[PDB]
């Protein structure tokens, strides 16, 4: 496994990872931006024959050295823009990719913006309605928001407390500190920015969507709609916004599946 | 309110309750057959200036005497002929009509088979899947299907404890019995005879679709999915299995607006 780092042109130093050999998988993190959370799945998707890629996204944990334009008013489209760059400069051409939440939202934005760079997209969770009361935490002091949305993080969306709890001190105190940064930068914009409003564009596209199996049918409910609107491939995974954490066997063996999929439609 | 029976060729003889004058809905309970969960609704919506029905399905509660047939090997279309003979016994010609669970398939299924008799029907997480863990339970002595079964109720799909335990004794006396009626013959037989086969059976039907807020995405997904793809109107009630328990005035308006709106339409 190599743990590096690498700079772009656009002023982000990136925290990255990379294991394995085979054809590019590239797994983009949640909006708390935090790589560490795909260490099992890592290992074991990289094992199938695929070099897996992953990374802190700028302004969080190890990728916290970056412009502020990149961690305030956060769109998918902004996001979509960082990750080719990483990509460019770790000479990865060709990428099937993941995300969840705010990953979500980027990843159909690099299929849609950068088709012939993208084998195949696995959306998770893509959030398209404003929340309220995510919104309104911007505006509290710093430790009010890591207490708040921390308990938020094990209590409501984790999909498995044990799980969560054992991601262990060290990320949960990068964690910590990336709660501001996140309540600050994205809960107003992401959501506006979901490149899901043009349904037609969906359509045909090698893009595979989940929900979480547990989470409340009224989290996720648009994202079934409008797949199914469009004829996209919708299902689920176990637990709830976090099986890569939740469930790594079964997250890792959903990726190495459709990725699998695809290369075969390829051909 | 009008408390009475009412006995059908069919060798059922009902328990049923009335309230109100105009346009007749009629509330079909879920599996447990229950018509008393229904009972803050029916006033709410009478009110609004509907003739509201309903009853106890057959060998549940009060509506016990019936035919062992129509309580075993139970489908949807086995419980739509039966409430279509209630709907007759009770000179009811036109009816918009509620169900959840095995009342959604039988709803779902009476709109199809008799769209001369609903004006529109609501359907609430309609079962379409086999579970083995609910089947499992029809090989099990009474005492411990009542005991498994009210605890899933209360405990996993309620949607609201406190408002389920407000039932009271009377109605929970009466669940007891019908637990492992409903074990005995729904679970397995139930799910196959969805009415959901064919998608373009249901395009342009009126029909509205409603899965719980709070119920886990997995439960219902593909009610979400078939009503997207034949275009049926699809949504959320508060809660989880029993929105007319947990959150009965919610449920009341929701039964009288969607109404009002196939009113309008026809
Ligand atoms: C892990 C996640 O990316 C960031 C933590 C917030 C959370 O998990 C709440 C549940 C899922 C909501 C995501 C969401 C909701 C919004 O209203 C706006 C937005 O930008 C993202
Ligand atoms: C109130 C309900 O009608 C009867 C009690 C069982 C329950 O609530 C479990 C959750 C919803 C499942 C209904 C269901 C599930 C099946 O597999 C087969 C079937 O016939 C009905
Ligand atoms: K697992
Ligand atoms: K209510």
């Amino acid at each position: 496994r190599t743990r590096s780092t690498i700079s772009t042109p656009n002023g982000i130093t990136w925290y990255y990872e990379q294991e394995g050999t085979g054809p590019d998988i590239v797994l983009v993190p949640d909006g708390l931006g935090e790589c560490q959370m795909f260490d099992s799945s890592v290992s074991q998707i990289a094992a199938q024959g695929f070099r897996v890629t992953t990374f802190d996204m700028p302004g969080m944990s190890r990728s916290a050295k970056a412009p502020a334009e990149t961690y305030t008013e956060v769109t998918a489209q902004k996001l979509a823009s960082y990750v080719i760059s990483i990509l460019d400069a770790l000479d990865i051409k060709h990428a099937t990719v993941w995300g969840c939440s705010s990953g979500a939202s980027t990843v159909v934005a690099l299929l849609l913006g950068y088709p012939d760079r993208i084998r195949n997209a696995m959306c998770h969770e893509l959030p398209t309605k404003l929340l309220d009361h995510l919104s309104n935490t911007a505006v509290l002091e710093d430790e009010e928001i890591s207490n708040i949305l921390a308990n938020v993080m094990l209590n409501d969306v984790s999909g498995g407390s044990e799980a969560w709890q054992a991601l262990g001190v060290e990320v949960h105190a990068r964690l910590h500190k990336n709660y501001p940064v996140w309540a600050r930068g994205y809960p107003r914009t992401i959501p506006p920015s979901a490149p899901v409003q043009d349904v037609e564009a969906l359509r045909g596209k090698p893009l595979d969507w989940t929900v979480g199996a547990a989470t409340p049918t009224e989290s996720f409910f648009d994202n079934i709609v409008t797949a199914t609107k469009a004829g996209v491939n919708i299902g689920l995974l176990p637990g709830m916004h976090f099986p890569y954490v939740s469930h790594p066997d079964v997250f890792a063996k959903y990726v190495v599946e459709t990725t699998q999929k695809h290369l075969w439609n390829s051909s």
